[PDB]
């Protein structure tokens, strides 16, 4: 299932906040503790694509 990646339960927070805030990492990756731009970035951008 998982052991070293993001875990769904983070998800919620990128979903809560982007759906609000959008393509916005740069304020997503600074609410969110040890997480960045590019790593937020590029895991939503192949992971969080076909969500519908």
């Amino acid at each position: 299932v998982k052991k070293t990646s993001w875990t769904e339960e983070e998800d919620r927070i990128i979903y809560q906040a982007h759906k609000r805030l959008g393509n916005r990492w740069a304020e997503i990756a600074k609410l969110l503790p040890g997480r960045t731009d590019n790593a937020i970035k590029n895991h939503w951008n192949s992971t969080m694509r076909r969500k519908v």
